[PDB]
């Protein structure tokens, strides 16, 4: 699985890590993430993360 | 004709349909959709794409 | 690179630009400009920045 960044604040979402203490499992696919998910260190939207590659 | 999902929100193309009222008329495989064509629910470019399954 | 918007006052963050004078030379990602850069014009953090297409 693809890791990806947070255009606003660099966040990086890794796949392995999830995001549990927000109720993203370990091993969650980013496009599976709900839309309603915000990233846990700035609150942007998925809408401006990116794959990383 | 594969589809392709969006990898930020989950949407997919499906090339039967197209996306007709973004100029992307039934039949239009997704490596000749227009470059600057984006996610219809997102924004996402066509770089955050992957193939369905 | 992608043109960032702030959404507060309209000032377009050019990648080919940068905001020199501000420390971020021409050619920095909006996702590389450091989290403590604010839009020159309103103050504005990163977090009020959206993409252009
Ligand atoms: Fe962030
Ligand atoms: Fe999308
Ligand atoms: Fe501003």
């Amino acid at each position: 699985m693809k890791k990806y960044t947070c255009t606003v604040c660099g966040y990086i979402y890794n796949p392995e890590d999830g995001d549990p203490d927000n109720g993203v499992n370990p091993g969650t696919d980013f496009k599976d993430i709900p839309d309603d998910w915000v990233c846990p260190l700035c609150g942007a939207g998925k809408d401006q993360f990116e794959e990383v590659e």
